[PDB]
């Protein structure tokens, strides 16, 4: 069973001894610190609140277990047993903490307060930053949602330019990252964040997370279709690739089907196998059940373009109203190797240059989508900005001489709409002057209870692109 | 509760329909594919086997849930209910799978077989690659362990060169990554992998993982010391940084204590606060309880060197037997910002150039240690190499025309010692010719049981540096 007393950075165990004496309040905030990725999607806090922070999270057994571990870990007795005892006795083990946050799904420019944390009982001044470690891991669903949305923007721009609309946009980037992330839990969280922006996923863990913690009106938030892997092609033997292809498209003759085509020679597979030997099984397929040819190696741009050129000469191509070339509806292509935000951009720009509509292609992304991201990317960061000592509130901050980018905000914070409709974070408790509208942060957690929740449907709505609006 | 029927990539749900008819065996293998990082530490499979794969992993309820989810996910009924029911009924839900693996902790050159997987019941031919996704997540602990060991190699070389010994090596790279990883589960796995090589960690989650799945003779596998963070310094107020320092080092006067010193002006803190105002509290400390000064911003190399030059002029410096400068034993430095394998190398080399012993410094690493890694780094990969169809075994492989680096191995594999004492992987069942002695892989999982296991102490022993040996 999870033990919040063992879910912090070791050194925080010692911090209760280091704050100024007579400190009754410690107030901290999270931002994606300023100084590409100019705005971030706030998503994932609700998962953390519900899974780890709510309810009776302190018990006698958990305190003793923590005491036992820390004794050995530090080779010394430092550990605030009395402080944790207090929470257990006075609050039945519920955390005397208040968290206020911008609504999930909201898209906020860098350098704004996204949530704040403070103790609600003076005895628990040390608790605010105890939970920094667990709360800061919200960086991951924020960053996955944000990077996924930025890719959607690229896809939308090029799809609109080359086709004149956005049909199918929400299926143009599929999550292939299940095997490529660091754990089962990470897979579920990351997959859920991608689904804020798209509907295609193979990372099944995401579905159950959304249902349990957020919820959708639809049965599931994400979808997939039958597809081959190299094992299901290569198992037929090197000389029987055609047989494998035929068996697979025939098994799935009435649904869309993706077939990896690069086991031996992608260009041969497209020109001679699909384009000649098995052409009769492709041209007969429904518009709702195309063959999706999947290259999986080589330079992503070069391979995509060469695959399109080969297919364009074996299959009947039209030119759409924008002047771009379009494969017949029963045939499409997906590139799912080496795709990240950089290579996605290069591929669609290259296609546009060669007069191929983005209607022709879809993408899959694995490591690039769910693993190749860090907390540094959006500078997701949690800092103390206000304390009360001897009954006096003081505005606190860091401001390292050698790195102005690491300066933190001062005092009590609030998030507001500007007169032009943008966002501003007010410092030093200036929000109390009420010269702006209402504070956009809402209490989402107080004293062990989740106080405000969002469905996944609401989150999707909040994270919509402008071009969709 | 975890459901293995829901812990695979979506498309694999459809693979049982795609293999050649009458396939009785699918045999697959995992390697860190060839073409820095010339050898990898094999670590983490044992966690996966015990947490996810062993015992009764299939129930009537789990089957029904998966069926209901996939119906919606695919908008069709393609889920192999009968296949999963067979396992439930025939094997009381235990997986008829045999896995053979190299010993955990082993250090093996790239491009060798590390583990193999095959079904033990011909009806379960589809099961081998169903569990690809979960087994391939072993990439993460392998890669963290490997990259952590590569950093140890660097620290060893320079510590040995500048000091004449390796005293304290195992505490020279501390895990600061808890907040910077993508999940709680990832934190535990990654921290455990770092502890294969070092003994310093703040990622508490790693301790319980090791205790449950591996075990040590010692009470805990990793340790920490009291340390400040920006909040426990800045909470005192901008004008009271000296007061914060004095309070903290007085509270922790008889144990080592690390104090972040860059909240406002690192160079001032070193020269004026530590070096003058509070000097009397530092020079009085025990060799067993040094002050560890922690810069945390600026160019890592430039800041480390300037911090050392400052301290060297305020405190009594000696010259060790190797001719390098050494701070007094009550004073040390730790760099814990922007440390990864590249910058670690730059710092120790720059210190050597400026005649500072590596005895003076330790490192902390967070994102660089536990998060900024992908499956692509060591090319961790799982592929089918052998199948039996209509009673005939065939050697199978991929070999993409555009990327020779993605060619996979053929047929039944085994791992052997060469006449010179190195590793070789034999393909095509050639291990059976018995010209290369015994297979070095061991059966670690068979039919729902873990059949061979390693303590964390054994793993540490296997992973030692040659220089330590
Ligand atoms: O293509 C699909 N899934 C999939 C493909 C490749 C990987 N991978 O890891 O390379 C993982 C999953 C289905 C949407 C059609
Ligand atoms: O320095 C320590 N812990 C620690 C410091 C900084 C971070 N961080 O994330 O920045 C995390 C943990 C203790 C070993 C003394």
């Amino acid at each position: 069973e999870f033990n919040i007393l063992l879910a912090t950075d070791s050194y925080k165990v010692t911090h209760y001894k280091q704050y100024p004496p007579n400190t009754s309040k410690v107030y901290s905030y999270f931002e994606c610190r300023e100084k590409k990725y100019e705005e971030t999607v706030f998503y994932g806090l609700q998962y953390i609140l519900n899974k780890y922070l709510k309810g009776k999270v302190v018990t006698k057994e958990k305190i003793q277990e923590a005491k036992d571990v820390y004794k050995e870990h530090f080779q010394d007795d430092v550990f605030n047993e009395k402080g944790w005892n207090y929470i257990l006795e006075k609050y039945d083990g519920h955390l005397p903490i208040e968290i206020k946050a911008v609504p999930e799904g909201f898209v906020i420019p860098r350098g704004n307060v996204l949530f704040t944390v403070e103790n609600t009982d003076p005895e628990c001044y040390w608790l605010t930053n105890w939970i920094e470690t667990i709360l800061v891991q919200s960086w991951y669903p924020i960053t996955v949602a944000t990077n996924s949305r930025e890719q959607k923007k690229i896809l939308a721009k090029y799809l609109l330019e080359t086709s004149g609309n956005l049909d199918g946009l929400e299926y143009k980037l599929h999550d292939f990252g299940y095997r490529g992330v660091s754990s089962q839990e990470t897979a579920g969280i990351g997959a859920s964040a991608h689904l804020v922006n798209f509907k295609g996923t193979d990372t099944v863990a995401g579905l159950a997370l959304i249902k349990k913690y957020y919820g959708t009106k639809d049965p599931v938030p994400g979808y997939s279709v039958p597809a081959a892997e190299h094992s299901t092609i290569t198992a037929w033997g090197k000389d029987h690739e055609k047989d494998a292809f035929e068996h697979i498209v025939t098994q799935f003759s009435s649904v869309p089907v993706s077939v990896v085509s690069d086991s031996y020679d992608i260009y041969n597979a497209c020109e001679k196998i699909w384009g000649e030997d098995l052409r009769h099984l492709i041209v007969s397929r429904s518009t709702q059940a195309p063959l999706i040819i999947r290259p999986d190696s080589g330079n992503p741009l070069d391979t995509v373009l060469k695959v399109l050129e080969i297919l364009g000469k074996k299959f009947p191509v039209t030119e759409n109203s924008k002047g771009y070339k379009l494969l017949p509806p029963y045939l499409r292509v997906i590139q799912g190797d080496g795709v990240d935000i950089n290579t996605l951009q290069e591929i669609v720009e290259g296609m546009k240059q060669k007069m191929w509509s983005i209607e022709n292609i879809a993408f899959g992304s694995g490591g690039g989508l769910l693993q190749k991201l860090t907390r540094d990317l959006l500078n997701c960061s949690f800092k103390c900005s206000y304390v009360v000592t001897n009954g006096l509130g003081i505005n606190v901050f860091k401001d390292p001489v050698a790195d102005p980018n690491k300066r933190s905000k001062k005092g009590r914070l609030s998030l507001h709409r500007t007169p032009a409709g943008n966002f501003v974070t007010l410092e030093e408790g200036k929000g109390d002057l009420e010269e702006y509208g209402q504070d956009l942060l809402h209490t989402v957690f107080k004293n062990g209870k989740v106080t405000k929740s969002y469905s996944f449907d609401e989150i999707r709505k909040n994270a919509q692109l402008n071009i969709e609006l």
